[PDB]
């Protein structure tokens, strides 16, 4: 067997003391085989779902389809396309139906869970195009989640202006997690942290860096324990959050460290003082929000038919580990 893809990248976290990582195979792949796009329900490589875990097609304007996932030439591609048909769908902050022509869009789900100690990675090429770029995980309840990345994209074509710009949202990385609470209500509650609950730092940038879009980026995060995440960006520490403290790598470098009056994972304690424990599912998907796509930042024609290949959101690899002690001369 050749060394897989991610063969000597180190991994950026540490495993802890007289600790080594371990694969954890049902949820690692290299992609380096041939998935045609199929419109039927399928587990790529017995792993990895060509759609969302029910048959919702998804946010805003968007509409995933099962044959926007497919894999080749080294990667999976979740692709965005447009035939044309309009999609009918309500903005979220009033309650308001909007319409707008739909983008066709892909959405990935693990058939495998993740559990804390773990270290989720993955090596993706951000589309250079106006819309959103996900890589998230939830448990099977839908109450507690990690986001790995959330991010939005390129700049587009010129002649985007006033709220269709997109460079605000594409130098960004969104570093966070949520936890529910009463989602049998309709006005269940979401804690993340958040500049409004006093958790700063959570949408990461540097200062120079545009967007992330013309080159392949690793994310990960190691959910070490229930009240404790850190975060990494090409292979560097950029972020953790533990019990009441947290610290962070700002726009311009600098370590910042900080302490809460409460506990920043869970502020207020909808886990029943466990913090993060249920086991996740990792998804990888694009897709239109209805706030952003009101706003106007959704690929024009003009982006999403003059090019193609940059509305697609590559996947190289996914690697998963986690901590084993060390095992001696074998
Ligand atoms: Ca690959």
């Amino acid at each position: 067997m050749q060394a897989q893809d991610w063969a000597g990248i180190p991994v950026p976290a540490d495993p802890g003391n007289g600790k080594q990582w371990k694969l954890q195979a049902d949820m690692s792949d290299d992609f380096n085989y041939d998935f045609p796009a199929n419109k039927e329900e399928t587990y790529i490589a017995g792993k990895w779902k060509n759609f969302w875990h029910n048959s919702w097609d998804g946010p805003g304007p968007t509409q995933w389809r099962h044959e926007n996932v497919s894999v080749s030439n080294g990667h999976m591609n979740i692709v965005a396309s447009r035939n044309g048909n309009t999609k009918t769908f309500r903005n979220s902050h009033d309650g308001t139906y909007h319409t707008l022509p739909a983008t066709q869009m892909g959405c990935v789900v693990s058939k495998g869970h993740v559990q804390y100690p773990v270290f989720v990675e993955a090596r993706v090429k951000i589309a250079d195009a106006v819309f959103a770029n996900n890589v998230w995980m939830i448990s099977d309840d839908d109450y507690e989640e990690i986001d790995i990345c959330e991010n939005y994209g390129g700049l587009g074509d010129p002649g985007r202006t006033g709220t269709a710009m997109n460079a605000w949202f594409a130098k960004h990385i969104h570093l966070s997690h949520h936890v529910f609470n009463n989602r049998h209500l309709t006005n269940f509650d979401d804690y993340q942290p958040r500049d409004e609950e006093g958790v700063y730092g959570t949408w990461y940038y540097e200062n120079g860096r545009t967007d992330w879009a013309g080159e392949y980026s690793t994310i990960g995060v190691y959910w070490k324990d229930p009240n404790h995440l850190e975060y990494y960006i090409n292979g560097k520490w950029v972020r953790t959050l533990s019990g009441k403290n947290y610290s962070y790598l700002d726009p311009d470098g600098k370590l910042i460290e900080a302490s809460a009056d409460f506990n920043v994972l869970d502020k207020y304690n909808y886990t029943n003082g466990k913090g993060l424990t249920k086991p996740m599912k990792l998804i990888i998907n694009i897709e239109a929000q209805d706030w952003n796509a009101l706003a106007g930042r959704y690929p024009t024609d003009g982006e999403i038919y003059g090019r193609p290949e940059d509305h697609i959101m590559k996947v190289d690899w996914i690697r998963v580990y986690t901590p084993e002690v060390v095992t001696g001369h074998h």
